[PDB]
């Protein structure tokens, strides 16, 4: 029987147009007055994030504010505009201001709370995930926070979801992973017999769908799928 539902963080709580609007703000701050325009960062900085978290699946862990950082100074050098040493700090206003939860999210995890533990699961830093979490008004949703940061490897690795597991009390075939990229998030819970949840609000996706077991495109979903299995 399922007794644990867990998350990811961005791509599953945060809507895209929140993600979008608070980077674009980000890259804003970061330049202007610089004569390049923010969302041509914003789109580069997207991609070679992209890539990096790529090379870094299942990986060891490695700060995500150093990777991010990383990525920034490549840009900076890139383009010719000052690397902003306090990227992370802008990074942290923005997203607290403009960043949005789905529609649904407070509804799915208020409808879980006492009824199943309800755990994130997040290749973020510790620092960011609290972050995201306080910023956003989501934090007391959550019976465990786990992350990269603790587990010492990013998703797809077992160890992420062993540690959620073992903070819940729980063995993998008693929760789901709920998550936005079906290798990273679907397989890597599957792989500790998690159930796996893709959500794919746009059907984007439809190329890795068989890495899941269940798609959703609305987070409401979800409790319907648990009460179902149960």
């Amino acid at each position: 029987m399922i007794r644990a539902v867990f998350f990811d963080s961005l791509g599953t709580l945060n809507s895209v147009e929140g993600a979008a609007k608070s980077h674009l703000k980000i890259m804003e701050e970061v330049l202007g007055d610089y004569p390049l325009n923010p969302k041509t960062l914003l789109d580069e900085y997207e991609k070679l994030t992209r890539e990096a978290f790529s090379n870094y699946a299942g990986k060891p862990y490695r700060p995500l504010r150093d990777i991010l950082e990383e990525v920034m100074r490549k840009l900076a050098e890139k383009y010719g505009f000052k690397y902003p040493e306090n990227f992370w700090e802008i990074s942290l206003r923005m997203s607290q201001r403009y960043g949005e939860l789905y529609p649904e999210v407070v509804e799915v995890l208020k409808s879980l709370k006492g009824k199943y533990h309800v755990g994130m699961i997040t290749d973020s830093d510790t620092e960011q995930a609290m972050a995201f979490l306080d910023a956003l008004g989501i934090k007391d949703l959550f019976d465990s926070i786990t992350t990269s940061e603790e587990a010492g490897f990013f998703k797809p690795h077992p160890r992420i979801f062993e540690l959620a597991l073992k903070k819940a009390g729980v063995k993998g075939e008693e929760a789901v992973y709920v998550g936005d990229n079906p290798v990273k998030d679907c397989g890597g819970s599957k792989n500790l017999g998690m159930t796996s949840i893709l959500l794919d609000r746009k059907g984007e996706k439809r190329e890795f769908w068989d890495k899941c077991d269940f798609i959703v495109s609305d987070l409401r979903e979800v409790i319907k799928i648990v009460d179902e299995l149960n």
